[PDB]
């Protein structure tokens, strides 16, 4: 089955839901669908309260231990 | 022809509507042939009430197991 994750552009409006690969992984095609000019992924570890950044690599972002349908994620955006 | 997909980007206009492919694929000129550069779909999500995205592989839109017919509604549009 395809993942699911919960990524953010913007805390003020509302989250975005995005379909992940049956692989466990997420393309950052569809990340660019949503938000155009972002690119890469973050989250916070329930371990040490923190943020991180999710690892990618040829667009395509591996989930953490767990899996995506576990924590909430934002989208990396730039200065514009 | 294979199937349509409905999708608008503004509510107070007509939705128009776009043939996908029997492989539950649309092409992004297919998208950008009915909007001026539009790319990427996705729709208000009631299971999260949150806005789904769509899977895109290259611009080639991948629907979910379901198809099209469960995402028709708004098209997403880049900043350029």
């Amino acid at each position: 089955m395809s993942e699911y994750i919960r990524v953010t552009e913007d805390e003020n409006d509302e989250p975005i839901e995005i379909p992940s690969e049956d692989d466990g992984t997420v393309l950052l095609s569809t990340v660019t669908a949503q938000f155009p000019g972002a690119c890469g992924l973050r989250y916070r570890n329930p371990v040490e309260q923190c943020m991180r950044g999710v690892r990618l690599v040829e667009g395509i972002l591996h989930a953490p231990d767990a899996g995506w349908g576990n924590l909430v994620y934002v989208v990396n955006y730039p200065k514009d």
